[PDB]
């Protein structure tokens, strides 16, 4: 009934609702946010989670992946090759220039228009997966290196990742690793665009995928995991997957729900940070998780201490394979009774 829709919302706290992380993320559920997948949360403007961003340029970026793509029609391949360190002055300098700068546009359409019909050409760079954060030791509200939710329990899922885009770099289709929860923030410079497909309907959209790439299919059953897989809006339109597009712009927050599909593209120079973290409703979504059998570097979380400490009356039936739950994906998390 809350959401019915399953529409991108956006959220407005005030200081004293952004205070309590946890809280607010049972609020938003409440309201219904979870059902599209995806969320924004734009901040309060008193709150900044780092005075200045010049003090970065000696930042060493270990990993940065020039970004292959290959397709045609709305379906495309994503190949990444590991390029030698840079800093964050090397990799500015790259995306600014004449070869990577974003190109003149009015309307947001125009943009996208672009991307999808260059995205194979002129490969670019992301400053992708580089373990650090731009937040400031006191800073208690919202801080990605340390959110303090039930994922914690577990103790690179815990840990916050810097990426450093530039225009045409992307993140393929996906849900999170153990399907957790995320958040990203844009700490400075050009938008991000999304995508998102409602947890509702993102079985119809593996079905898809799986239709369009048998090869990668009977390789691996969670292959969309590998993030390799781009999906035009186009397609999903033309197959009828339910989807919604948000832009993320400095200073502002997506969240990201327990299965809910998402992908996108960087519009020119920026940097955002991101982690995972849990609420009560994930351990169901943990445990009934379709994981990567083959790549490396895939994320895998031992259930047990989850159900122990908040199903003790399913520990001994789960473990026996007798529990049948079954997700319902527009029930709120436990946590957002206090608003109900
Ligand atoms: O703007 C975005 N850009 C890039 N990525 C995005 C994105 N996601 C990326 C992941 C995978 C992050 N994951 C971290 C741990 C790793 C880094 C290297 C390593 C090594 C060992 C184990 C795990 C890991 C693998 C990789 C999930 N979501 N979602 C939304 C937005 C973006
Ligand atoms: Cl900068
Ligand atoms: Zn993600
Ligand atoms: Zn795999």
């Amino acid at each position: 009934t809350l959401n019915p829709s399953a529409r991108i919302m956006t959220f407005y706290p005030t200081m004293e609702e952004f205070r309590n992380f946890s809280r607010y993320i049972a609020y938003i559920e409440s309201q219904g946010a979870h059902r599209a997948g995806l969320a924004k949360v734009v901040p309060p403007k008193e709150w900044k989670p780092r005075a200045s961003y010049d003090d970065i340029d000696d930042l060493v970026i270990p990993a940065p992946i020039q970004q292959l793509v290959t397709g045609q029609s709305g379906l495309f391949t994503q190949y990444n090759i590991q390029k030698k360190a840079m800093t964050v002055r090397e990799f500015r300098k790259i995306a600014n220039s004449d070869k990577y700068c974003t190109p003149r546009y009015s309307e947001f359409e125009e943009l996208e228009r672009k991307y999808w019909k260059n995205l194979t050409f002129n490969p670019p760079i992301y400053g992708a997966d580089v373990n650090g954060t731009l937040y400031e030791k006191h800073v208690d509200e919202w801080n990605i290196g340390r959110l303090r939710t039930i994922l914690d329990l577990v103790e690179g899922v815990n840990t916050p990742y810097l990426y450093f885009g530039m225009w045409k770099t992307s993140f393929a289709w996906h849900t999170e690793d153990m399907d957790l929860y995320s958040i990203n923030y844009l700490h400075f410079g050009e938008p991000k665009s999304w995508y998102s497909v409602p947890p509702e309907h993102g079985k119809r959209l593996e079905r898809l995928a799986k239709g369009f790439f048998p090869g990668s299919a009977q390789s691996c059953e969670a292959f969309l995991r590998h993030k390799m897989t781009l999906i035009s809006p186009l397609m999903l339109k033309k197959y009828g997957i339910p989807f919604d597009k948000v832009t993320q712009e400095a200073g502002e927050f997506m969240i990201t729900f327990p299965y809910g599909y998402h992908a996108g593209f960087n519009h020119g120079f920026n940097c955002a940070e991101s982690t995972n973290f849990a609420t009560r409703r994930w351990i169901e979504y943990g445990k009934q998780a379709v994981l990567c059998s083959c790549r490396k570097d895939m994320v895998k979380i031992s259930m047990d201490v989850f159900v122990r400490k908040f199903q003790p009356e399913r520990y001994k039936l789960w473990k026996a394979g007798k529990d049948n739950t079954v997700i319902d994906h527009t029930l709120p998390t436990p946590e957002a009774a206090e608003f109900l």
